[PDB]
């Protein structure tokens, strides 16, 4: 009988990077191109249309003729491979492969598409070296929104202000900023806390 194979049913792929999800299917020997086929869908839209040989471009969806395509390569192995760069958020989603090859069969694969605040920009800004006032900043993109926590070298915690917008768009623009009068070599930390942790360290210099 024929089936496909599904091993990952789960992808979980970072904002920004590629992705690339596989369906198996049986191949005993040497592989016959003529009398394969495979598709590859998502929502109402077709990304893959390989058909005895060669992608037909013209049944393939307008959004993925420079994104998206099948690893030809791979398919002597039984492995249908769907490769799409630069992963956005609305790539997140349920996506269909039908293998036929003298016998039928399909499968959903789920992916995931994360984005985490952990580039962590920094800023330092003395304000007033008399009194060793300092004005700290932590800023990151990711979604969705996050809070931010500032904490001592004590791991007490301080508070300070937070601003969130928005922007790559549709992504979450959080910067926290705090005013505090301080000690040099003093060591500060902004945690972003999204709705896992990643903190950033901030040393005041002399």
């Amino acid at each position: 009988m024929f089936t496909v194979t599904v091993p990952k049913d789960l992808y979980v792929v970072e904002y920004g990077s590629n992705m690339t999800i596989e369906c198996k299917f049986p191949v005993e020997k040497q592989l016959d191109l003529a009398a394969l086929i495979v598709y590859w869908e998502m929502e109402d839209k077709n990304i893959i249309q390989f058909v005895h040989g060669e992608e037909d471009l013209k049944v393939q969806h307008s959004s993925y003729r420079q994104r998206a395509r099948l690893l030809k390569d791979q398919l002597s192995l039984g492995n249908a491979a769907l490769q799409i760069t630069d992963v956005k958020l609305q790539d997140a989603g349920v996506y269909r492969c039908m293998i036929s090859y003298g016998g039928a069969d399909y499968k959903r694969i789920t992916v995931k598409v994360n984005a985490p605040y952990n580039k962590i920009n920094q800023r330092i800004l003395v304000v007033d070296p008399v009194t060793s006032e300092h004005e700290l900043t932590c800023q990151a993109e990711g979604y969705p929104k996050a809070e931010v926590i500032w904490t001592s070298s004590d791991h007490q915690v301080l508070s300070g202000k937070t601003t969130t917008t928005n922007s790559e768009e549709k992504l979450f623009n959080v910067t926290s900023t705090l005013r505090i009068n301080t000690t040099t070599n003093e060591i500060f930390y902004c945690t972003f806390r999204r709705l896992e942790n990643h903190t950033a360290e901030l040393v005041i210099p002399e």
